[PDB]
């Protein structure tokens, strides 16, 4: 038994962790109105995508990884001697990436595929990858890892804000809150993005983000917080630094940024604050 752990590009893991653990990536892509296609990777500068998304009369379109791209990654890992693959996926409620990975796992032969619906995105989805890799080192077997991630999913969530709900409404990735389409505060619930609160100012939106998450994680034996920043770099840093001061060092407070696919649906000002009821190994 040789267990591998892979994921899609929306987990937004750093290249250090991808190089160190040899994490294979089934990438997602973005397509602009001028015909330019771009698959997600750590090579493209994220601020270059934000400049292009701002310089586009049409909101760009994203695409999940094709089922043939999961199969190619499955066959490559199988041909390297791997017998079991743990696949961490973008939330099935916002993308068909998980179902594509799930169906590809049924089609590829000679290897066992264990697809997991993380029900979230960004580095919060990547924390499942890091938890799975940690358990593989510990000698666990795929079903034990899947059961551990399922329990981890019950104490994992995210709140987020956006400048305008036009990017999410165009993509249909926002459920409800049609009267809102002030600053909205959204949240992930069962893998979907739903409204949570409508606040008066962007400043009180970020304050609301911290209050909602801090009120939840105080009942957790372990806490890993993740600031997922957008194009406004000062928003994520101010929240990240304020969390470092307001939270005890027993809390693991980390920082990360969105990629092109997530930014295409959030639009400008896409700031998020995620949490996991575990102490994830980030090294
Ligand atoms: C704090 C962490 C939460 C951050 C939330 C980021 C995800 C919001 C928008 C997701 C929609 C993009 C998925 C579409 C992919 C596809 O085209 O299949």
């Amino acid at each position: 038994m040789k267990i591998a752990v892979m994921t899609d590009s929306t987990s937004y893991l750093s290249q250090d962790l991808i190089d160190k653990y040899n994490i294979q990536i089934a990438p997602l892509s973005v397509t602009f109105d001028d015909g330019k296609n771009f698959t997600e990777s750590n090579e493209i500068a994220i601020e270059e995508f934000y400049n292009k998304m701002a310089s586009s009369q049409t909101i760009p379109t994203t695409s999940q990884p094709a089922i043939g791209e999961w199969i190619t990654k499955y066959e490559m890992l199988r041909d390297q001697g791997y017998t079991d693959i743990i696949v961490i996926c973008l939330s099935s409620g916002i993308s068909g990436s998980y179902q594509s990975s799930y169906q590809a796992g049924e089609m590829v032969e000679g290897v066992n595929v264990h697809a997991f619906d993380s029900k979230l995105a960004a580095m919060i989805e990547g924390c499942y990858v890091l938890r799975a890799i940690e358990m593989v080192e510990e000698g666990y077997e795929p079903q034990q890892i899947i059961d551990d991630l399922t329990n981890m999913r019950e104490h994992t969530g995210a709140y987020l804000i956006v400048d305008d709900l036009k990017n999410l409404q165009k993509s249909g990735r926002i459920t409800g809150a049609q009267a809102w389409v002030m600053k909205p505060v959204l949240k992930f619930e069962d893998g979907k993005i739903i409204p949570e609160e409508k606040v008066r100012t962007k400043k009180r939106a970020i304050q609301t983000l911290e209050k909602k998450v801090l009120d939840i994680v105080k009942d957790f034996e372990e806490v890993t917080l993740f600031v997922i920043n957008g194009d406004h770099f000062e928003d994520g840093q101010a929240l990240y630094k304020k969390l470092q001061d307001d939270c005890p060092s027993a809390y693991q407070v980390a920082y990360s940024e969105t990629g092109p696919v997530v930014a295409a649906h959030l639009g400008s000002g896409g700031l998020g604050l995620g949490y996991v009821g575990r102490k994830i190994r980030l090294t």
